[PDB]
């Protein structure tokens, strides 16, 4: 299983624009179009992204291209972040994907805020770090997923996912 598989499972695959949980415009595999409401606002952005007039519908292939870019980009946000980079480096491979998953869902900034979390993590703490996480808005708005992610982190295994 890998990062790509991981998130594909968590974000699903939609070929036509749609509203997320927070009610945002999205398409593909978790690709956020606009923190706005103008459905046109959103087609424009889709247009800019693919580079074609899409009328709000794209291809699998295209959804996958957004995706790669999206996963890559998270990977670098982490490596550029001063607080995240090193956490990332200290972890094994599964746990890292988990990290990458988080960031994808909430941005380097969002993530790098777990100031506390931050090192328990690095301390090779979990458990305690985990409970902290269950006490967050994040967890409370998408528990299923949050759990699968927290589980993966704690355990350094893909159990939650199969």
């Amino acid at each position: 299983m890998n990062i790509f598989e991981m998130l594909r499972i968590d974000e699903g695959l939609r070929l036509k624009i749609y509203k997320d949980t927070e009610g945002y415009y999205t398409i593909g595999i978790g690709h956020l179009l606009t923190k706005s409401p103008s459905l046109n606002a959103a087609k424009s952005e889709l247009d800019k992204a693919i580079g074609r007039n899409t009328n709000g519908v794209i291809t699998k292939d295209e959804a996958e291209k957004l995706f790669n870019q999206d996963v890559d980009a998270a990977v670098r946000g982490i490596l550029r972040n001063a607080k995240l980079k090193p956490v990332y480096d200290s972890l094994d491979a599964v746990r890292r994907a988990a990290l990458i998953n988080m960031v994808f869902q909430m941005g380097e900034t969002g993530v790098a805020g777990f100031t506390n979390s931050l090192r328990m993590l690095q301390q090779k703490r979990w458990d305690e770090w985990a409970v902290n996480l269950a006490k967050s808005r994040w967890y409370n708005q998408t528990p299923n997923r949050a759990k699968r992610v927290i589980t993966t982190f704690r355990t350094g295994t893909w159990d939650a996912y199969k």
